[PDB]
């Protein structure tokens, strides 16, 4: 048996392994200490158990659920399609998109852990406490998730 | 506002999208007889029912789309579940594996199951050994309402 936190990290890694080489855009915000309820209220309610397969199905392009942010709360997908604050992007390379602006903006006003798969490049990135970590390998991505979510 | 009313609205809207697009769908609704043996074969979601989620689940060539969705107590309990296929012999070529699963489940349970054919977009329902096929959208909604409400 393995924890819900462990299962959730495994699901994130597997979903990103699928989405990145396919350049499927994804935006997943994980609530930590600071409540994300104000943003959850803007999404489509799922209140679903997390699996790699559901995360992939959510982000498949041109589906009712793929635009906007998935928000995770207490090891459940509370909503999809939530609206996150967008950071100002003066001077930012053209390669980054609205998903990166939403992840950075959320990290500037909360302690949430947010990750992005770029629709433009398939790049993997994470925001946390105002820091932007981009062009991660899958293994570096997993290491960041574990360091933050399992700070053992 | 009832859970049953909300669930029926979501079924109807999901089928309004899938039927003209010939998107195959297989949704089994637990009634009195428990479907736990089949739920155990699927991918756990335990999710609120919405038309948006039902549509997203069944999009072709996606991880969740193969197999049956099973509804339990007005949640999506699982997707991708295996149902028993009927051995009823006389079933036309028009009907495929989703239909045989719906028929097979109705033979051994009081579940209400509906199917959208991936070959024709046709809508059908199985319930208590009966097979109602080629329903119009309005006939489909009427059956759901008669059986579930």
């Amino acid at each position: 048996p393995i924890s819900a936190e462990e299962q959730m990290i495994r699901a994130f890694v597997k979903s990103v392994e699928y989405m990145s080489p396919r350049k499927i855009g994804a935006l997943v915000a994980i609530q930590r200490v600071r409540t994300l309820q104000e943003y959850i209220s803007t999404g489509i309610p799922l209140d679903a158990k997390i699996s790699a397969e559901l995360l992939i199905n959510i982000f498949i392009p041109n589906t009712p659920l793929h635009d906007g942010a998935v928000i995770i709360k207490e090891e459940r997908i509370a909503v999809t399609s939530a609206y996150l604050p967008l950071t100002k992007n003066t001077g930012i390379s053209k390669e980054f998109g609205t998903r990166h602006r939403a992840a950075i903006g959320l990290s500037e006003v909360s302690d949430a852990l947010t990750f992005v798969v770029s629709e433009e490049t398939g790049g993997i990135s994470i925001t946390y406490n105002g820091r932007f970590k981009h062009n991660l390998t899958l293994d570096e991505f997993e290491t960041e998730l574990r360091e933050i979510l399992l700070p053992k």
